[PDB]
């Protein structure tokens, strides 16, 4: 998860 690129 995260607003970051595909991850988690």
């Amino acid at each position: 998860n995260x607003x970051q690129p595909x991850s988690x």
